[PDB]
Formats: structure tokens, C-alpha cells, sequence
DNA sequence: GTTTACACAAAAATATTTACACTGCCGTTTTCGAGATTGTAAAATAT
DNA sequence: GCAGTGTAAATATTTTTGTGTAAAC
DNA sequence: ATATTTTACAATCTCGAAAAC
């Protein structure tokens, strides 16, 4: 309190609002708030009408005022009771709070950053009714989430690159209704570096299990936004991705994205026995050669079949897919393979999605996707480092390129 | 007071401010208010810890209470209340106003119980907590027993630092004090003086190993991919119609998981003879057992609620905080159980006299 | 007279239930990425 | 087995609107 | 001439989550 001003005025109010204990100043603050409003929408009615509280028209007029209604609102300071009379012809729309509202706007965007964090729809009613004292339904969280439906809609439309160096696909399954039926669909995420050498998502997928049209459909959307080639694509084994990516961009190579690779074998093994099969498994994907890398398999293979038979069989088996990726340095390899370019999106995901299991609807899973998505992609302002040799040895690989 | 009619000599304070603070819509009025009476706010609740000579009270300090039911930092807190009044929380004034609620919580665990309860499970979760100065390992310990009418209202909590027998033989008797004199069933996991006080306060009562906390102790050291079988086995464990097929299906699973998971089902081979045997009550009152999800979902929502690390010194605040987490549940699962006539009618039958 | 104020049906527009068609077997410590507060001296300011 | 879920459809709950008359001027 | 503030300058400390025992 600096202010003479507001300072005069709150001594006036203090002493003319009977301010007498602590159980009366809110009584007195909402009674404060539903009085100024009042005030306002008089001043407003006064603008408006014209006709003063009794006062002499000067000309013979045929509309009057009259009217009793009583709008029960509710705000920051909670339910609020109050009452404003209308003009006779029922033509007065006030501007302060219009004629069916009767909330705050200011905490629309708090619920929906309480949907995006993790909180339920129920969880959120109980917090605003413990907080705020007011109610508000799930199915008024539902209404308030779905209000950014076209937000969504223009962000999987946005503007992007020219060339992008590495792009991850990932796959992400949870459960849905659907054709009344719930069932276990997945859905994808493409996360790209762009030659700046930040780090944002570029679209999300639902739908359309296992098609090679669907991908291509992607990639030539991926194509519509502005994309032209793409150089590395990291991605599991799927049904029409290998296909539609020589469709696509034929001059992309591809390469089996191994931060899953990694992961899925490691499900096989202990939770004890996790620091050293992980250690001895680094060295077989940080060898200068190929051939080395195969005799590191090798040699972990035979180490960890007598515990872990089933473990490197994966590894065996697809090999000769994991070739391609001892073409790339050292520096771009460890990007390629880091945990936190991948894994931290799925563990995100999954601490978001932890409570809601069955979405109702492709709709509200994408919702929850995108929000969680957009709540992760805030924090990415970031460049990469040494991103000026990295870029070097990417136009050393692909002349012409980039 | 049939209307809203109240002195016109208010309209100058409201004009001034009105035309000062440029309100054109409510978001001014709004922002405008708390800038205005948050330091007011402020220094009138800075006297309230003060007025006292250190019945509810007001709904901001209900509202803050409730904040800090859900598990949530003095930071956010704080940011919860300035985006209202626009004030920061302290931490004297969050340890005041939870101190407010002493009396509710030593009434509460002063509370009279009833007399007979069926089934009494007790689980142990263990903190980290500064005190005097020091940082040590305390163990809260909360039981939970399901009463006669099918009801499952939480009986108590009782924080210490010792799994020693003198301590639990304390509980029991405060638990007599409380006015129970006989417990059936007792679902425990092995600890140190659990036995001997169960043999000093109530001999006849049948103690079993709690299944719940053994299938997850279990599963602990299984892979992540060879869970789902080595869970269906476990399945036929415990889902087993008699004693000795249970027994035989453990071994059959022992055998089987001794090549990968040595050291997974010794326990249950080791404490099979001496706590494990469950299999005399109905599959009616096993699956109960065996599915009890409340501990779990009480136990995970205790791990949700430890956003401050370690817990505000003094055994009193964590107190404080797990008692008020326990209630804003209990209040609404105090919910009657399905089908607990035959389960009552089976202990009755098993239990005739009800010892 | 002039103008408002007000109880009541009737209509319009939201907020809350209801139903649904299913899901769900989980720690402790280390490290990390910032945020907040302030150490710390010293550079500018002044009682 | 008990506890959750996010929203389509369906109620339930206000607000607001037609007044025909009583009050404030 | 010294005492006071505030301010660069980080510097340290602290603190709320993913990661790894």
C-alpha cells in the first residue's frame, strides 16, 4: 500500500462496508464485488436506454423499463447472489456480463492446464469445489477441453522446414472405445531435428491399424506442410513404413530406430541386473566398426544366454537391419541413441495418462495427447551442442543436401 | 432484508475506483481487488496466530487446508493464492494453520471403537523426517479393519522409530484401551514382534501372512516381460481350491522359475509352514482377500503425496498431513462390501462362539 | 397522469446425471534442470 | 472383487422472457 | 571520511520431477 488514493479508499470501505471479523470480510469482498457490478450494470442500462431513474422525457416515447430477475454468479471469490432489472421491451444486452454467462473466463485456461498435467475431469471438479467453493462438472471440463479443438486442428497444420537431418517415429498404444467396443490402438508421434538444431514434434496419428496407405498418407501430409527430404528416419519395424518411405522419399535411408531396440531387450532382463547389461550392451552400438559391434553381440550374446536366453535373439534376428547405423559419427550416434530424445516423450505420456485408461473416443485421446504434448514441447527452447560439427559431417555424408 | 437495497452513499467509492483502475470489464475488477487486499489479508492473518495464547475456522484457511490435502509443495500453494488474493504463504503460516486442526486429530485417535471386528489388516510405510535437528527413518504403521455391518472404516495410525515388540504390545493395548476385545483375522507382513504381541494381547486370534504384500514383494524381482505368466502361476497359487493343492502348485511354480528366479519364490517356500496357509475361508472371502486394492490405492496415494521431500520437521506436521490424506478419502469409501452376508454367516460358522 | 417494481406461467439456454464399455497386478535413491533466494563484495548513494 | 475414466445422450437447473397489475415520482 | 543500499554477478542453495537402482 503506496498509494494515498487507494489508500483514502480503502479506509473508506473499511468503515463503510462493516468490516467486523474474519468470518465477515468474505461476505463483505463477495457483497463488495456483486455491489460494483451492480453499479456498472446500472451506468451500463443508464448509457444505453437513455431514460434516467425518473426523469421527464422530453419527447412522448412508447418503450418504458421494467423488469425483476435475479443472476446467481459465482467468480474468484465464490458464488455471489445478485439482482438487476431489464429495460420493458427486453432490448438490453449488458457488456460486463453477458445475458446467459455467469463464470470466469480467467480460469478456463487454468482447467484446461489441470487437464494437460495429469488431473481427471472428476479430479478437477473436487479441486475447484474444495478451492473455489463453486461446482463445476466433468462433463463441464469436457466442454471447456473441447474448446481448443481448432487449436489442435491448426497445430497439426503448421509450417514446417525444408530438410530435416533425423526424424524419429514412435508408437505409443493405449486403450479406446470404438464401434462400441474398447480396444488397444496405437497411436504415433513424429518427432524431428530440425537444422537449427532444435528438437519439436511435428505431428500426431491416430487410427487406421497397421496400413501402408496410412503412412503414406502421413508422409505426404508431412510433404503438404512444406517438407522436401528427409535424410535419417529412425523407426520399429512396421507394417508400411519401409514400404512408403522409398514411395515417399526415396533418397531417405532408413534405419530401425534403436532407442527401441535398447529398451525392448532390456524387458527380458532383471531389475538387478540392469547397470552392467546395459554397460556391456553400450559397447556393442558404440564400436568404431560394424565388425566390431557384431563381435561385441557376440560375446554379450554368449555372456547372457545362460540367464537371458531370449534376449539377443531379437538382436540376431534383425541385425541386418541394425547395420546402417555404424555409418553415422560418434557425435550424431549418441543423439541418435540417447534416451532422452525418445523415452522421455513415453514416460511423459504414460505419468499423463497414468488415471485415464479407456478414452471414450479418438477425439478425447488425441486431445489428451496434444495437450501433453504441447506441455513437454514448452520446455524445448534448446540447441543441441556441438551442432556446428554435426551439421559439417551431415553435408560430408549427403552433398548437396543440406 | 427482502432485497439487495443498500445505502446509495456507497456509489463515490465504487466510481472512483471504477474510474481509476480503467475496470472496463471484470478481469480488471478482479486483478484489481486482490492488489488491493492481499497485504490487508496478509497482515490481519499474520495476528490470528497471535490472538490465540501461543469450532471451525475461516474458509481461507479451510481453502488452504484443502490445498495442502492434495499433496502440494509451499511453492504451489503459494502460487494457488496469489493467483486469488495475491499474497505468499509461509511456512510458519501453513504449519499454524495445520496446527489449528490438533484437536480434530487427537479426538480422532482418541476416538471409541467398536468392539468385534472380523478382518484387520495393518500396513507399514516408512519416511524420512528431520527431528530435533536430526535426519532419521521414521515407520508410520495404519490399520484398517472391516467391522461386522461390512463397513471398512480406518481404525488408526501410529507413527515410531523401533520394530520392536514392546512398541506394538503398546499399540495393541491402546487399540483394548479404545474398547475392541476380540479380532479374528489379522493380515500382517512378517515383522520382528508382530507374533509375540498377537500371543500376548489376543492368543485365539488366527494371524495369517498378508497375501497382498507377498505377491508384490514377489513380483519385485521378475523380469518386466516374464511378469504375466509368472502372475497367472502365482494365480494358481492362491486360486487353488484346497491347502495342499496350493502347496503343490507352489512347488510345481518354485520348480519351474528356480532356473531364471532363484531367489523369487524361496520366500514363499521358506514362510509356507508358519504363515501363508489362508486357504480355510471361502473363495468369497479369499478373493476379497487377495484383491484388496484399498491398501494399495491408500499406499499409492501416500507416495502421491510426498511432493515435499522429506516431511516438515517434527513428527507432528507428517501426522498432520497422513491423517488428513486418510480422512479426505475415508469420507467417501465408507461404502458397505457385496456379499458380505456369507461371509459373515461363513466366520460365524468357522467362529462359533465368536471366540 | 408518469414510470418502475413484482410475482407468477412459458420459453430459452446451460450444468449435472446416467450410462458406457471397459481398464487396473509398482519400488527406493541419483541425477538433473532449472528456480528462488541470497552470498558477496563492491559500486553507487547519503545520512 | 472395488475403484476409476471422458464424454454422448438425457435430464435437471437455472435465467430470461410474455405480461397484468401494485407502488415510487 | 565512513555507513547504507542495491546491484551485478552469478553463486550457492534449494527444490520439484525423470532416471536408475
Amino acid at each position: 500500500i503506496i498509494t494515498p488514493e487507494k489508500k483514502e479508499l480503502i479506509r473508506n470501505l473499511i468503515s463503510e462496508y462493516n468490516i467486523t471479523s474474519a468470518k465477515d470480510l468474505q461476505e463483505a469482498l463477495k457483497d463488495l464485488l456483486g455491489d460494483t457490478i451492480q453499479n456498472m450494470l446500472e451506468a451500463e442500462l443508464d448509457e444505453h436506454l437513455g431514460y434516467e431513474k425518473y426523469e421527464s422525457t422530453e419527447e412522448a416515447k412508447s418503450n418504458y423499463r421494467n423488469g425483476y430477475t435475479s443472476k446467481t454468479l459465482k467468480s474468484s471469490v465464490g458464488q455471489v447472489e445478485i439482482d438487476i432489472p431489464r429495460d420493458r421491451n427486453a432490448e438490453f444486452e449488458p457488456k460486463i456480463v453477458p445475458r446467459y454467462k455467469r463464470d470466469i473466463s480467467e480460469i478456463e485456461n487454468k482447467i484446461i492446464a489441470m487437464y494437460a498435467r495429469g488431473m481427471s475431469t472428476r479430479e478437477i471438479n473436487e479441486q475447484i469445489q474444495e478451492i473455489y467453493g463453486f461446482e463445476v462438472s466433468a462433463e463441464m471440463v469436457s466442454k471447456i477441453t473441447d474448446k481448443i479443438l481448432p487449436e489442435i486442428e491448426e497445430w497439426q497444420k503448421r509450417p514446417l522446414g525444408e530438410v530435416y537431418p533425423i526424424v524419429f517415429i514412435d508408437a505409443i498404444h493405449f486403450s479406446v472405445k470404438n464401434d462400441g467396443i474398447v480396444g488397444k490402438k496405437a497411436v504415433y508421434i513424429v518427432l524431428a531435428i530440425d537444422i537449427e538444431g532444435q528438437k519439436d514434434v511435428i505431428g500426431i496419428y491416430v487410427g487406421e491399424n497397421e496400413s501402408s496407405k496410412f503412412w503414406l498418407s502421413v508422409l505426404n501430409d508431412l510433404k503438404n506442410r512444406g517438407v522436401k527430404d528427409i535424410l535419417i528416419l529412425c523407426a520399429d519395424a512396421l507394417s508400411g513404413i519401409k514400404d512408403a518411405i522409398n514411395a515417399a522419399f526415396p533418397n531417405t535411408e532408413y534405419q530401425r530406430c534403436i532407442v527401441h531396440q535398447i529398451r525392448n531387450t532390456l524387458k527380458y532382463v532383471s531389475d538387478k541386473d540392469r547397470k552392467e547389461f546395459a554397460r556391456d550392451l553400450k559397447r556393442i552400438y558404440t564400436a568404431p566398426n560394424e565388425k566390431a559391434g557384431y563381435d561385441q553381440m557376440l560375446e554379450v550374446s554368449e555372456k547372457w544366454e545362460k540367464k537371458y536366453p531370449a534376449a539377443m535373439k531379437s538382436w540376431k534376428s534383425n541385425w541386418d537391419v541394425i547395420c546402417p547405423f555404424f555409418k553415422y559419427s560418434e557425435e550424431l550416434r549418441k543423439i541418435m541413441y540417447t534416451t532422452n530424445t525418445i523415452e522421455s516423450l513415453n514416460s511423459s505420456y504414460r505419468r499423463i495418462n497414468k488415471s485415464r485408461t479407456v478414452f471414450p473416443g479418438d477425439q478425447s485421446l488425441l486431445k489428451s495427447i496434444y495437450l501433453a504434448t504441447v506441455k513437454i514441447t514448452s520446455k524445448w527452447t534448446m540447441r543441441y551442442k556441438n551442432w556446428g560439427l554435426i551439421l559439417g559431417q551431415l553435408q560430408i555424408m549427403f552433398e548437396g543436401r543440406i
